[PDB]
């Protein structure tokens, strides 16, 4: 965490070496930062010799033009250099958009493309507040940083000059010292001020809280007329918020009083001296004009210093944070030179699998089977058993500790990811719905998915009757900030959603396991439509709704435990039946 | 809605009559307001006395006493000017946050004093934001007001005449000319800026919610390898809002440009002028620096007055609405000279008592019927007969349409409300907690509830072990933002509180009904401990939870439809039994 590092490492986000219009507009940007304070300086040198071809009429005869000329070019002059700020504001503020836009479009990039557990250790709420106060904070702390301080110092350094210029050392000192103790006062009583503003906060919270309390339990406070508690309990919190807000425009006061006293001193001194001058004749009348207006524009801008380095100690941790997520590396990635994983034959492989989700507690052990393509194979299992683990590690979620897992033959861990996930399919437990429309939903499962492919899988699905009950039809704006749907009807949309993906191989992650009984009869029927040619694997609870399948496999503690059809099972009569006796009596009950 | 009587009425709560410390504030913020206007129009006369006698000293040789003297008169006139702003600043917040407290505490107080059908039409949310917002938006409109329209238009109208006296006419209006043209184009270019950062709001507002949203549904991206798509999102929504900010920083630009140019122009051609009136003799060098200072100093405060009348007519709705809740009338009112209610014998009277909510729908038909003093009374019925309301049409919440209701043979809608609601008692069904200590939530009954009284009714309850297990005792922070409560250990603090209150009338209000049966078990003891010497008025649902009462009055659609005791009931063998063997056979099942 350190400016020099952090804003090395920004400036290729401002300076790109790519773009030729954007390193023109932040040359220009500084260009008229520069002019912008050049004509300021130089404008009052103008007044001055205004002033002085006006009061040496002895020698000079056309006043009328020398004086006219110099006074329209002060006037001029004064137009320029705010003109000069504005345009600097024009051409810059494009500028700090862009740079604080691509910085937020590769922190999500980079975010996006960063490993589950990253998701799982963190809240996605927490990421996103920090990166819109990252983009907020970076926004705010270029602007104050390129457009107060550069031209503020520059403009201060350019006086202490052109004092030191036509003028004694006296001013210099008197100037510099006058400029130390008001920046000095300002931060010792903007410190204090912000003290008191946030006792002043947390104050006026609880008056309010009190007031919207007291109103609310109004028939308790009926049932024991205490009425004059309350409000003299109001009064008493309203009182000591308004004494705290008093508090806080006194020391607005006394800050807005020791800055005008100690720049009206520096200004007296300044112009008594310059006076004294004139009358040992060393200096002109345009003198005093000259350090008059110089002062009254000197001393306005430096009131933010105080706040401007809390404003860069907060934009230098919130840039930090950005490039912390920046380098951030994935812990799960594709091989140097991935080959892309091809199918010709979609059969599983599971090969001696040992999975956690965390070293200290393993929960697949010793997985080892075949899955044939185009076939039905079934997964179920206890509670503990843990067999909702299968599908994330199928998707290469997270890698196995130990033994592999083949596609075709293939190590899924040794081939190109988006390939991978390219030829997979998942109706998960939990479906979600994106807050937008259901076509789009509808249309998620590919990027270029056209509209034949839409209402193909609105058929397939059998949902294309529901997408005709409904008002905008495939326009209607569905999920959250929308119409809510019902969950068999977001599982068809998710049935659809891998329709229009279309994989040799899907999975049924508990497709059934938060749905009804008539949602789950109905959608079974749907599941055996899509699962004419594809291979299919089936993760279920209730194994009467997986009764039908070629073959099941159950899982036990990691371990491969059965293996066999429906029929061999309930004639082994083992934990198969005792289990389908558990859920008979238990849908019985 | 008109400003006139609107102010007119709130002149009063600004101008008390009443607080010779209140008016001795304001007439010195007035005064404050008027001096510093007055040093600041003052002071650059006595610079250009200064120029002038330093550029006339042909004749005045002292001009190191003359020239030394206005000008250190000059910087102590501009240090009394600032000194004088912040000191009505000082003296004029006390006055503001006082008026803007009185009015706030007479809303609340009318507010309480309002009857229940008002807190059942609106919600105490939107009442409780309406008067947050009327006291904030009063306080900045009083302050802008006061504090910016008179000032500058004080400050406007001596400048027009000062330049009356000493210039022609041409200087008048042009100055005058500037000055409309500038507040018009301010205006203008204000609207339309308030119409792009509208935009830009909205527009930021949906490209923060694509985000989070996407960051949300991180499963299902990585499941369609959607992350593409995703960024190019994102990057199209940040792309528009960036757009967005561009234009608004670009009217912001423009507005200061239009200002910067239109007063550079009228400070060209006054200059102007006044060079060429010393060039024909009339006018001297000083005329110069006076005219100057008087326009850089004149035009800067102008800008406001765009935002001044939106806030000020925000300032009039919110004050019109705090008004209008002062001038809402209770329906429910003591008749004039109330006696107060005078109890030697708590009996109840019910006398052709007709009531409903709401005229369109009578509940309330035709009970009469006498309790005594002393005894066990016991109302019950069904869902539909409508028993809840017995409790609220005893406390006097809404006057009966017809009949009446008479407590020791005296008209309780004709005696004093405080001493009714004080004589009574009442377990609501749902018990509700201040966010506050226990041990005020206990003393909360009587306004100078004893700590005797509050362990008093704290085994009286028998909730003193309670209060021992807990750490703070007494002194717990309950209720929301502390620790919750159980249901039972709620409703022993209201049998705590209405023992704080001792009536000799109490009910029960459904004291059952959300608890579970263990917990009921528990209590009717405590509530038969309380039924000492009291006379008890309880209404059940459970009617085996009332099954020990003296009598039973069974209520159907607004009529007294049965009267006995439990065994004259369940020997009479009617609705009573069926209901009871209901209420068996729904606990057996």
């Amino acid at each position: 965490h350190d400016g020099w590092q952090t804003l090395k490492r920004f400036l290729p986000y401002l300076w790109p070496a790519d773009n030729a219009v954007l390193r023109r507009r932040v040359v220009g940007a500084i260009l008229m930062v520069l002019l912008g304070k050049a004509t300021t300086l130089a404008l009052p040198f103008a007044y001055k010799k205004a002033v002085d071809a006006m009061t040496l009429g002895g020698g000079a005869q056309p006043a009328l033009t020398v004086a006219l000329a110099f006074v329209l070019a002060y006037a001029l002059g004064r137009f320029s250099g705010v003109l000069f700020d504005n345009l600097r504001n024009i051409v810059f503020e494009r500028v700090g958009q862009d740079a604080t836009r691509h910085l937020a479009e590769n922190v999500f990039a980079r975010l996006h493309k960063l490993s589950l557990r990253f998701h799982l250790a963190r809240r996605t709420g927490e990421v996103t507040k920090v990166i819109e106060r990252g983009t907020k904070s970076i926004d705010t702390m270029l602007y104050f940083l390129l457009f107060n301080i550069a031209p503020t110092v520059i403009e201060l350094t350019a006086v202490i000059v052109i004092f030191w210029l036509n003028f004694g050392l006296g001013l210099v000192t008197a100037t510099i010292l006058a400029v130390i103790a008001y920046v000095w006062t300002t931060r010792t009583i903007t410190e204090w001020r912000t003290h008191l503003r946030e006792k002043m906060n947390r104050l006026d919270g609880q008056a309010l809280a009190r007031a919207v309390d007291s109103l609310l339990n109004y028939e308790t406070v009926k049932y024991f007329g205490a009425e004059s508690r309350e409000e003299a309990r109001y009064a008493s919190a309203a009182r000591a918020y308004a004494d705290a807000a008093v508090k806080s425009e006194n020391s607005l006061g006394l800050l807005n009083i020791a800055q005008a006293l100690i720049v009206n001193l520096l200004m007296a001194g300044a112009m008594a001296w310059t006076v004294y001058g004139w009358s040992q004749g060393k200096l002109t009348v345009g003198d005093l004009v000259f350090v008059n207006t110089y002062l009254t524009q000197l001393f306005r801008p430096l009131d933010m210093l105080g706040m401007v380095y809390r404003t860069i100690r907060q934009g230098l941790i919130d840039m930090a944070e950005m490039f912390r997520l920046i380098d951030t590396h994935i812990e799960v990635a594709d091989v140097p030179n991935a080959p892309a994983l091809v199918v010709n034959r979609p059969s599983v492989t599971f090969d001696n699998v040992v999975f956690g989700y965390d070293r200290d507690r393993e929960i697949l052990h010793g997985l080892s089977f075949e899955v044939a393509a185009g076939s039905r194979v079934a997964i179920v299992g206890p509670s503990g058993a843990g067999k909702s683990t299968i599908a994330r590690l199928l998707f290469r979620f997270y890698d196995p500790w130990e033994g592999r897992i083949l596609i075709d033959g293939q190590d899924i861990a040794h081939v190109t990811q988006t390939s991978l996930r390219a030829a997979l399919g998942i109706v998960p437990q939990d479906s979600v719905l994106f807050n937008d429309t259901i076509g789009y939903n509808i249309a998620y499962g590919r990027d270029g998915a056209s509209r034949a492919e839409v209402d193909a899988a609105a058929k397939g699905a059998a949902i294309a009757d529901f997408i005709a009950r409904l008002p905008q039809g495939y326009d209607t704006e569905v999920g959250e900030r929308g119409l809510k749907l019902s969950g068999g009807e977001k599982q068809r949309v998710a049935i659809a959603r891998t329709l229009v993906k279309n994989p040799p191989i899907l999975l049924f992650d508990e497709a059934t396991s938060a749905l009804d009984t008539r949602t789950e009869q109905d959608i079974l029927s749907t599941m055996r439509a899509v699962a004419s040619h594809r291979t299919t694997i089936s993760i279920a609870h209730r194994l009467s709704t997986i009764a039908d399948s070629d073959t099941i496999l159950v899982l036990d503690q990691g371990r491969l435990a059965e293996q066999g059809s429906h029929l061999d099972l309930l004639r082994r009569d083992g934990l198969y039946a005792e289990m389908w006796a558990r859920q008979a009596a238990e849908s019985a009950e």
